[PDB]
């Protein structure tokens, strides 16, 4: 998969299991298509959202459901979502690791990206 | 001032100086229809957004350019925007500060609620 | 005030307020030799910690006691501190703010320096 | 190996490779005794560091060289080092994973552990 997600959680110190994450890619009347979704494994991980043959370039929005995550941890969480946008591919094809740190009043994210 | 926005720079270890920013507030439609927008200061700093009697309980999402930052630096960024998405609930005198930390490749986002 | 410390929990989105921060200076011997030290306000913030004269060029290390500010507040945490290491270089007129952001399992620290 | 120390780069975006790692352990006389050592490898990680026989209770200090990998990379940093400090097994053997996000006036890590 071209497209990788981590999540980890900063309260607990350990992976965010089982966190929704959706992808969007902007459409040309400049709103959200839905392009992939799923949920991060007991590591925290989210392969096969995608292939290297549905991930064309674009503009794509991974939101990650923090609100969910909290709650069912039983912590008040601030953020809706964590939402990283990014243009892909644009270059020719490159592989994308989009990893979150969540806590619940903040969040960082990151990315590393290969050829 | 019930809402400020910070913004620092984690390459030049600076504000991050003339960084556009929008503020949007999720509609009765599930839309995010525009609130208050500025451009950070000399201090990085974005005060005057709106007013107590404009700035009531809601989803609300902080949009920064920070593409346009990098860009103006000769730096090359992989995120379109930063994105803060928060419900702000009304639980005694309070006063949020949005603040973001970037580097070109990932930003990291807090919530400062004071009394 | 060349040189100012603010710290803020992501845990509850406040001001982290009464944490004890030490500051060292490295010596000629290449030992840690205490520079400056006091307790964040109810800002999260500690000022005055040194003076112009005072404050010279060199390599410093900033001590956070957060593994003490979590135990008040029953919260686990991991790190026994924070502690963010820098050279202070004269290169026109600076002042540094030192800033972190804690969380139970993690930390994060920028340095802003302003002139 | 319980010790896993994985690094990464927030500027280019890219795991933070050939990165040196000193890992310390407190001794009876307050003094760092050195523990393990190695370096990042290309996908920015560091396995092999230690044993389950040689990683016993204490306080670690994880120190990440970041001076020499921004200087190699033409960058001015401003930390020294990333220095983690934590105490381990106290309540038993666990496997910790030391994560270290990287820019050159900022730097965030966590720690995942898991039993
Ligand atoms: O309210 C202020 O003046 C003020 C100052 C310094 C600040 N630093 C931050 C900050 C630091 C780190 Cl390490 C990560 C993140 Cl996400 C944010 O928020 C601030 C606010
Ligand atoms: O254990 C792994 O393989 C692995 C992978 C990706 C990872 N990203 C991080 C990371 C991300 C942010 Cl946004 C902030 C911080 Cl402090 C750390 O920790 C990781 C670990």
């Amino acid at each position: 998969c071209p497209l990788m997600v981590k999540v980890l959680d900063a309260v607990r110190g350990s992976p965010a299991i089982n966190v929704a994450v959706h992808v969007f890619r902007k459409a040309a009347d400049d709103t959200w298509e839905p392009f992939a979704s799923g949920k991060t494994s007991e590591s925290g991980e989210l392969h096969g959202l995608t292939t290297e043959e549905e991930f064309v370039e674009g503009i794509y929005k991974v939101e990650i459901d923090t609100k969910s995550y909290w709650k069912a941890l039983g912590i008040s969480p601030f953020h809706e979502h964590a939402e990283v946008v990014f243009t892909a591919n644009d270059s020719g094809p490159r592989r994308y690791t989009i990893a979150a740190l969540l806590s619940p009043y903040s969040y960082s994210t990151t990315a590393v990206v290969t050829n």
